[PDB]
Formats: C-alpha cells, structure tokens, sequence
C-alpha cells in the first residue's frame, strides 16, 4: 500500500478543474453515446472516451 493520501493525475490539461475525488473511486459497467446512440461495455470504456471524444473534436 502506498499509504496516506496520494492521487495520481490522469491528465494535465484536466488537472485545471474539478475532477472530484469521488470519479476517480467510481468504475462504470456500461456506457451510451447520447449523440450517436451507442453503447459501449466498461471493458470498452477507452474506445468509448475516444468515440464520444470524436465529437467533441
Ligand atoms: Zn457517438
């Protein structure tokens, strides 16, 4: 255990806001893309950042 409180950064261009300690303590077992209305399993969830990411790009 690495013991005390230590966090470790996902991203630093996030790092400017609130990710909230809570998300980070939270894994998903789905996903759904509201804007192309499709899903994606917990096990997808870094194609699912990089799709719903496609339209935020
Ligand atoms: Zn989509």
């Amino acid at each position: 255990s690495p013991l005390s409180i230590k966090k470790c950064p996902i991203c630093k261009a996030d790092d400017i806001c609130d990710h909230t300690l809570e998300q980070q303590q939270m894994q998903p077992l789905c996903f759904n893309c509201p804007i192309c209305d499709k899903i994606f399993p917990a096990t997808e969830k870094q194609i699912f950042e990089d799709h719903v990411f496609c339209h935020s790009l």
